[PDB]
């Protein structure tokens, strides 16, 4: 009896999980090839040709088209990972995989998924218990780590030879525009602005503290370079001003023609001498500025630039002090800001303004060079990454050691639990232990070592040393990572657990699949 | 489990690295056939039946419809390379492709793409360390050198029967426009206006120290030539002005029909007798001018051009010294430029105004002539690379040996420096020393030299002689480039090993494709 | 100018070189991942939905529908190798293809074809020469190292579980259908029948020192079991004969009805009464038997079976002694054979006839059991090769030791030549030592070894250690092959490089590919 249309496709019990779960799965092995110092990078492709080069496991799931539902919501894991804590998307789909691959084994040992999602839940809740336990607390400004932090992230991305210095940009960016509260910080990261230009190489980047402008100086006349300059921030058009209200000039007489005309002229010099008024030697307006303007603004020694983005404004505010103002009318010296050096500089052969060595900027700006647009565009995928981590340790002073060393922590600890909750949740939560592995397990395997051996050897070596016990992709062999300096914002394991394991107990539940005919 | 829309195509691994890196070096074959004294040139005919024949790898790949996304990312390499320092950009594409040809040897060794590309970074970076140190500082302005590098670029090019000329022209042309500010030059190239008109032949190229418009002189019975003109520029219409406000003439009597006409009629008379009564002889106005307008102007023996591009009118203020004035009220002496000579001749039939004789002009032209449109396009493309170069040198003030000389010097000491880093490291910085040899073996190949002789030739004299020694495609022999003068700025090798390197490491970091159905 | 047809394609120089060059090689790709004793198969699906799972090189080649010509051309490679020695036809194409990748070098190098191709002739001429001093000339018959190399042969298939077991199979029948003719051994082949029946497992596999024929009993009275038989080989069908010439009987009187129909049965009886009064108690007719015939043998207490296939009766009179006789009469008591056992038995529900206990068979037959059909095949297919190698070294009185271990003494010899050498020649030299090193890398390749490291060990330590020095695989490390007793017949390496170096030198003198449209 015709219940669904045709063409819809159905998919029940045993038969909606093996497919859900392989679906999962097949992604999560698609991006593992990615994770770590040995991981690879992936090209992306799209129908009109566009073409994406990253290493970014939330920015190749969220390109390539995916059909599958399933795979659909592991693109989810990676996102809010993203949104989160920056690093660990990899991780997290990963993790998210293997968890699901574990859980078929008691699938196919007939255990009911309640069972198993009952005890995938105790060992996810479990094991934030153990990360909050183990994580290393340290002062949220501590420079050593935060550089250690930054640098770890960029690590098995093609900008890593810059490693230091990307690093130190990174930390240098964050902690300038990092707001103390009281005891705690708080990082607002659209304080911090990337702007990229082709050439030179990725040597070549570097930080303004200050704002870098893809625009040039209205007037040719105007100054190229102020030194001390007094910035004017207004965005409003320094144009003839029309009432909100419908309103139309009415002619009688001949002369109106041109008192008409002379009063607009008024009206624009008006402003125009306003703004030169309080000292101001620099003025970014939001939207245009007439001709006439212009040339008055040149005739003062006024440097002016038009059609600047709102976002431009705000971060000029906050890195020169200067206030908005929305009516030049309203504009007074109080309302200035200051640069120690604002100028029209080319890059690549083309215009830009920098409004450089502010006092103690608030929003600030990294400058990415590099011998292509695909090579610069990764770098500043990179820069989000160290720029993220950095933020998490200074909103959260603490951090874990790397290298797999948290998830075979968790992995070691987890199975003990396992045997105190006892029964069948207990195997349950003994798989999502060994499915914690794949983690160090990638990072030996994406490094061409004997993934078994590595596996035994970091184990026993973990028991015997402790936390900062993980895997050592380059020298192939266990190492304490804290000794090394390769550590991770506690966060980043937190998000990476919650995210994977919700999601693997969703789709552990669902045992009908009913998709409509597209 | 249909994880992936049908028509997607997938490689992955070695299949991945075997494909990005063929499209790469067949982009690289395809161009190392233009580069040096005996390259020729290409015809590209696109969709639309346009024609382009040139020399130039920037252009060629600009216009050749590529489908491979490696091959596209070969492009901007030389995109790169061209906007940073002119010359260099077959170079820089061909040593990409080299060095990925030279890398895929070790990927079929089994050797990590992570210890390639970390050999190739180490490389790239010491061979920056080493063009700082073999660079020849040479005087910013110093003509000779100036010359030789100009000359230098010219060679290999259709217009090189006349490169003693044309590098005169554009280093002359630099030269003048260049800015200093404290020992150290700044060249905006856009004060450097490339005129070109088809008749006579390239010989008849020359350098105006002024400006050529293509533009007409607006009114019949205006003087076509004058001799020590004060010029005027305006940028607002000479026509009756409109309010910005809405306005409306609201007639109640006959006397006012006549009255409101004279009125505007008076306007316009005011505007040209205001120019006059300034002592200017030649106005050229940005926008339109009224035919009463028009006529006032040549009753008072004044030269006027309308409709004038803004690009030329900016290039008329820094050439004459006039200042561009919005409104024709606020025009006065003060604002006047002055030119030995402004008149309208016509080129193959074709009238256009020349602005020539200016005292210090800090704008200028080069005036290109050519038996045909294709040959002047040509000319075009060759002047635009000298007057880059002229300019790479005066900005930084190093040049080196050409000829594949600094790739020799690079491959003899980026050998040595292997051996201290030894390792699978070192024969990745073995590898990269040694497709930098493409250079002089293409340039003999092109020759149609022994290429296996000539370098073994080359590198030896070059051992012994020192840095100098490069290839002479001409004599067929190792000679001291520097002795003959034959000379390139620095920038271009250090744009070039920076953009090749960088993108034949991302490139080289694939190791998964997946292109979605177009 | 139209010369050649539509659709006809053509790759010129280069082109055709990296084409047919990368053909070769991406076959060569696809079966050295079956090599050596980590080697995996393939399972290969025709249009007709046809299965081969397979490991050997040989049937893989020829059953998968290639398009490309030089993809073809190592086809041959494969199969002369297979036809001349048995083993060796993955290393043959594996070679040619690593080869041909050598070689490439030098033809970016822009070194001559014909220089590279004398190289390569001459460093073939002299591993020739290299491989019969090296040769170890051991006993033709000694069954120690008979036993070795089949052992050796069959490991790296499925079914080297049982290789104890089929290696000493292989070595008995060989050794027991070997011709002496004078100290030189010559085999036949075709002397030994391999019979397949599905069910049990390999290990009921068996040798039969007699024939085993899948035949019936004709007649059910018949026995089904002779103790010591006398067996007649007749291969003239037992049923009334007619002449050769066209002939009629013509009846004119109603007694001849009877006469001429008891003169056919007269003799039709006659014939089986002479089998019988021969003493014959068993007897295999290659062509037919009449029911008449079979119910007078049945009578006479005779075992018979009709149409028996020729290469079957061949096989007959060598185990048996018996001499195939053409007609009926001509049998004599001295023309039949002996057997301990002839006897009906089923395998599988399917009757078979077993002439066992035969004195001293000169044809045997090796009855291949398991629980399919598919492993049935590929033992087959394994003791087809390890019959060979047997045959091999009973022919060639010489062995070698596996593992990589001639190849690399070749290496490394041929090192050294090319010094002698010198010259461009000399390059081409040193290119195909460095080629023959494939397989000791594959090998290691295979076992996931780590190749660079696996080379450099076993080199070194062949070096030190000598002839014998090779890749353990199982041990992950170089050993001795000669006192592990893993060893090769010579001819396998002398037809490998004989083929593969005739084969990649023709595909290097291609310089032009000329294909119609199908
Ligand atoms: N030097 C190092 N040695 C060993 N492991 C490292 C090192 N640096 C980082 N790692 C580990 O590598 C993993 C990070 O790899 P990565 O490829 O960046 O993926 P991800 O962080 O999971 N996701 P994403 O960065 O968001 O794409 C973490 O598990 C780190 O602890
Ligand atoms: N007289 C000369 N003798 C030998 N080599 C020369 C001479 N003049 C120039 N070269 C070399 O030729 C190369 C320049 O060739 P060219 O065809 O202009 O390509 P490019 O500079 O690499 N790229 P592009 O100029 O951007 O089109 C450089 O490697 C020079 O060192
Ligand atoms: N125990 C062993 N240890 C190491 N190498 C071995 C061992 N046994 C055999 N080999 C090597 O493995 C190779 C044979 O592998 P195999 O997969 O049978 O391919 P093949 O003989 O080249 N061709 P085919 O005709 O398909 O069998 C030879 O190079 C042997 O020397
Ligand atoms: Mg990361
Ligand atoms: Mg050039
Ligand atoms: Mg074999």
């Amino acid at each position: 009896v015709v219940i669904l249309p045709e063409g819809t496709q159905r998919y029940v019990g045993r038969d909606a999980q093996r497919l859900n779960i392989l679906a999962a799965r097949i992604i999560a092995e698609t991006v593992r090839t990615t994770l770590g110092p040995k991981g690879m990078d992936k090209m992306l492709v799209d129908s009109l040709g566009d073409i994406v080069v990253t290493n970014d496991c939330a920015t190749i799931l969220d390109k390539i088209d995916l059909q599958h539902p399933a795979a659909k919501m592991m693109v989810e894991v990676a996102k809010t990972q993203d949104k989160e804590a920056g690093d660990g998307t990899t991780t997290a789909v990963v993790i998210a995989g293997e968890l699901l691959r574990k859980a078929e084994e008691l699938l196919d040992q007939n255990i009911h998924p309640s069972i198993i999602t009952k005890g995938y839940a105790l060992a996810a809740e479990k094991a934030q218990e153990i990360l909050d336990e183990i994580a290393i607390r340290v002062d949220p400004d501590d420079e050593e780590t935060l550089l250690k932090i930054a640098a770890t992230s960029i690590t098995g991305k093609n900008a890593e030879s810059h490693k230091e210095l990307l690093a130190k940009l990174a930390v240098e960016a964050v902690k300038q525009v990092a707001e103390k509260k009281d005891g705690k910080y708080v990082v607002d990261l659209d304080n911090i602005k990337f702007e990229k230009k082709a050439g030179e190489g990725v040597e070549e980047s570097e930080l303004v503290r200050g704002v870098v402008i893809d625009k040039e100086v209205v007037h040719p006349r105007m100054p190229k370079r102020v030194e001390n300059a007094k910035i004017a921030l207004i965005n409003e058009a320094l144009e003839v001003k029309k009432t909100e209200t419908d309103a139309k000039i009415n002619i009688t007489s001949p002369d109106q023609l041109m008192s008409f005309l002379e009063q607009e002229e008024k009206m624009l010099k008006d402003m125009v001498d306003h703004i030169a008024q309080t000292g101001a030697n620099v003025v970014f307006v939001q939207k245009g500025i007439d001709d006439l303007a212009q040339h008055y603004l040149a005739k003062y020694g006024i440097m002016a630039v038009r059609r600047v983005k709102k976002s431009d404004m705000e971060k000029l505010a906050k890195a020169t002090g200067a206030k908005i103002v929305t009516n030049v009318k309203d504009l007074t010296p109080e309302d200035l800001g200051y640069a120690e050096v604002v100028e029209e500089r080319k890059l690549a052969g083309e215009n830009m303004i920098f409004v450089e060595g502010c006092k103690n900027p608030k929003a600030v700006t990294i400058l990415i060079r590099g011998g292509t647009e695909h090579v610069i565009d990764e770098v500043e995928r990179a820069l989000e990454d160290a720029v993220k981590v950095v933020k998490d340790v200074m909103e959260d002073g603490a951090v874990l050691p790397a290298g797999g060393a948290p998830e075979i922590e968790l992995a070691i600890r987890l199975d003990e639990y396992a045997k105190q909750v006892g029964g069948k949740e207990a195997l349950a939560i003994e798989n999502f232990a060994d499915a914690l592995k794949i983690i160090p397990k990638t990072l030996a395997e994406n490094a061409g070592l004997d993934t078994v051996e590595m596996l035994v050897k970091v184990i026993s070596e973990h028991k015997n040393r402790g936390l900062g016990i993980g895997i050592d992709v380059f020298e192939g062999k266990p190492a304490d990572m804290l000794e090394k300096g390769i550590i991770e914002p506690l966060r980043v394991k937190k998000q990476a657990i919650k995210s994977a394991s919700e999601a693997a107990i969703m789709i552990l539940r669902i045992d009908d699949v009913i998709a409509a005919k597209a």
